[PDB]
């Protein structure tokens, strides 16, 4: 009912609403994106791959410094607010400033032709958020049609919008200084009202990650895990989830011809199992090649939406050109990948949990079986490194999207694992004592041993300092690399580097000891 929709938009403050393009088909979106007369960043270009490409302007990535959550009676004592104790992007916003911003955005979307897309964040009927996004730019509607679950005709008849995203990319906030904000741009959330406002930035990710942040607020409070991970399922129905920061092999190791993909980035884990929050994938395309990333490359066709890629004069795409940004992307509905779970992106309870890390310090074992306490410790640590070794720590493998304290995500994850008897493993896909990277042959052998349970049959030893349980041998894996000390000429070399890494983990974790519940976890961390 377009009549009902317009009244609800008026309620939000949008006036003089002209034509509304509600839930357009992919064909309509293509026509809208290539419409004669589009100017600026609204303009789409049909590439030779058949996919339309658009540019996002000055913002080619998220703007965490411009992210705010309204502080009110609902959020004062529930949100994990940025503090001296532990810095994060959850910056409070007054109700007065929120109102001003809402009016600003409402004004920007008034007296115009609008696109409205309604979809779901969450494949679980019990724990999903119906999202309604309003925009004046067709490709932004396309991004949402790709990234959220597309409702059935039946669902669209009784669709309830639990959260509304008002995309006012074209407007900027003139009173930001007076208001004490970061800039004239803004990505603000009002949890009580159920609204996300976007201003100044055109980057599509703000819509995807904004809703992920909201799921990260509502779900854990209901005992449901909300995770930044990929997930897949074996032919027999066995489910595994993978965590890992960029460069840890997450995408490659969770891509297996024999296991259908549930999702590649955001999942929930409730009483029924693991479910994707998304209806598509938002992949990085820099240096993309058909040879290396056949699944992703193959997905770039009509209905995919390329972002910030360089298009040559003949319409072809130079995927190696990062002139606009190194963060070139492409979004596409999930069925552009063949090896996926259908008809709905969800499966049973996970029984294997894998934490990947590229340990540039060459200290961690290629694989360790974690205790429940260590599972929480390494989940809060969210560690990886790159080469002198430089570490990166990101709580729960996605600190930027945590609306609650890290411990709250760890608690629900381990609760779900305990019920299904799931085992967690820390897997180092990085380097060892040779100074070289662990072979992918061994890493693939390790992932196989984890999934087929052979690691559970192995004789176990224990690595000192970290007190990690490690297998002495595994089918298809070089037993000479299982203990990280064996790849060094002298174990004393490992010992020195281990004390160093242990120190970095401990120093990183100190901020969590300011949280009462998490404080005791230092006992499960190194030394
Ligand atoms: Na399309």
């Amino acid at each position: 009912d377009l009549n009902k929709l317009v009244k609800e938009l008026n309620d939000l403050g949008l006036t003089d609403v002209k034509e509304i393009v509600y839930n357009p088909s992919y064909e309509q979106l293509f026509e809208e994106e290539t419409k004669p007369g589009l100017e600026g960043f609204d303009k789409g270009t049909l590439t030779t791959l058949g996919a339309v490409a658009v540019d996002t302007g000055i913002f080619t990535g998220r703007s965490p410094k411009d992210k705010y959550i309204v502080c009110d009676e609902t959020t004062k004592d529930t949100v994990w607010w940025n503090s001296e104790a532990a810095k994060n992007d959850n910056k409070p916003m007054t109700q007065e400033t929120w109102k001003s911003l809402r009016e600003l955005v409402a004004k920007q979307l008034s007296g115009k032709r609008l696109f409205v897309v309604e979809g779901y964040c969450g494949a679980s009927e019990k724990h999903r958020i119906g999202v309604r996004m309003v925009t004046e730019v067709a490709w932004q509607a396309h991004f949402v049609k790709n990234m959220f679950i597309r409702p059935t005709d039946e669902e669209l008849k009784n669709f309830k919008a639990d959260f509304t995203v008002l995309n006012g990319a074209k407007c900027t906030n003139p009173n930001w200084k007076e208001q004490g904000l970061n800039s004239e741009n803004f990505v603000a959330f009002n949890i009580t009202e159920g609204i996300q406002l976007i201003g100044g930035t055109w980057y599509g990710g703000e819509m995807k990650k904004g809703m992920f942040s909201m799921m990260n607020y509502f779900l854990p409070l209901k005992g449901v895990a909300s995770m930044h991970c990929s997930a897949n399922v074996g032919k027999d129905g066995d489910v595994a989830i993978f965590f890992g920061l960029s460069g840890t092999g997450k995408t490659t190791l969770s891509t297996d011809p024999k296991r259908q993909l549930i999702g590649d980035d955001e999942h929930g884990w409730d009483e029924s199992g693991v479910f994707n929050f998304e209806g598509g994938c938002y992949a990085k395309t820099i240096n993309l090649s058909q040879e290396n990333e056949p699944d992703i490359y193959g997905a770039i066709r009509r209905d995919a939406l390329l972002e910030n890629v360089v298009v040559r004069a003949d319409g072809s795409v130079d995927f190696d050109d990062g002139s606009k940004t190194e963060n070139t992307r492409v979004s596409y509905p999930i069925y552009h990948i063949d090896n996926i779970v259908r008809p709905v992106s969800k499966a049973g309870h996970a029984t294997k949990v894998i934490f990947l890390t590229a340990d540039a310090f060459g200290v961690l074992p290629p694989v360790s079986k974690l205790t429940p306490e260590q599972t929480e410790y390494y989940f809060l640590s969210g560690f990886t490194a790159k080469l002198e070794p430089t570490p990166t720590f990101s709580a729960c493998f996605g600190a930027a999207f945590l609306s609650l304290h890290p411990i709250q995500y760890a608690d629900v994850l381990v609760e779900r694992m305990k019920a299904s008897g799931a085992e967690a493993y820390l897997v180092n896909t990085g380097w060892n004592g040779t100074g070289k990277r662990i072979s992918i042959k061994d890493t693939r052998g390790i992932i196989d041993a984890i999934l087929d349970g052979s690691i559970e049959k192995a004789e176990m030893g224990e690595l000192p300092i970290f007190n990690l349980a490690i297998p002495k041998a595994l089918p298809g894996v070089d037993p000479a690399i299982l203990d990280p000390r064996d790849t060094y000429a002298d174990k004393a070399q490992w010992q020195v580097k281990a004390e160093d890494l242990a120190n970095r983990f401990v120093k990183n974790f100190v901020k969590y000891t300011a949280n009462p519940e998490a404080a005791k976890l230092v006992g499960a961390g190194p030394k």
